[PDB]
DNA sequence: GCGATCGC
DNA sequence: GCGATCGC
DNA sequence: GCGATCGC
DNA sequence: GCGATCGC
DNA sequence: GCGATCGC
DNA sequence: GCGATCGC
């Protein structure tokens, strides 16, 4: 299921990530969708591990890691939550689309993709 | 120059390169010719070097050199050859094209390329 | 069964 | 890409 | 991620 | 040569 | 300069 | 894929 990405993203502040417990988590920052704009993936994953390394590559972001965080998004892997909002083992930051795909929701449509924590996104499976 | 390449190729015995030392050395293999027929090249440069590389892929040739040229066919670098027969920096195996570009030679055409040394390519560009 | 990350 | 894991 | 394999 | 992509 | 290979 | 070198 290869295809390319689009979306114009939003604007984040110093605590991006700060939010994404709460309803649909965080977005897709603005300087990060465009270097992602245009581009063409394999799979998810393959998006994942790219925004991620992105993050990892942007100034201003990986100011709001701690460095063994930054590590892993330099390799793809996502950044770990804190304590309060893990679930089990389930430990890293998730991405989450608005709309499933059964729905024809974009993919790699970056507009809508947000970044979760496992806590938050078991609830928004579950409804609440 | 780019181009496509092409030709039969003739059957070589265990000792390819035995006499890439005279007249106009070792022929195309057919296996070679095989493997590389009608391919998009391009430069004859381009050629020499997936040239090479096919010739450590293929089993039977590659058992005829020691590692240390494995490990130069391998990135497309021919094999050097035994001392006596360098010249100067040159020091491994030359492909020698029987007739120019001009004479309608051809210049992808694996029956008019063969394998000579450095100290064999000089005596052919002199007079036999 | 299902979304979602991990590690080669 | 593939095989495996995790919580529901 | 690590070994192939582009691309200049 | 060797950093940067592909293809598992 | 010519026919080739080297060195990124 | 480009310059740069090689020996004559």
């Amino acid at each position: 299921k290869p295809g390319k990405a689009t979306g114009k993203g939003k604007p984040v502040n110093n605590k991006w990530l700060n939010n994404a417990g709460k309803d649909l988590g965080s977005p897709v920052p603005d300087r990060i969708a465009n270097k992602l704009r245009d581009k063409e993936f394999k799979s998810f994953d393959d998006f994942r591990k790219k925004f991620w390394e992105e993050v990892s590559k942007d100034p201003e972001l990986s100011k709001q890691f701690s460095r063994n965080n930054n590590d892993r998004m330099k390799v793809g892997k996502a950044p770990k939550t804190r304590t309060q909002d893990v679930s089990g083992k389930r430990t890293s930051f998730e991405l989450h689309h608005e709309k499933p795909i059964s729905q024809n929701g974009g993919v790699y449509d970056m507009d809508n993709i947000s970044v979760v924590t496992p806590k938050r996104h078991i609830d928004i499976h579950r409804g609440k």
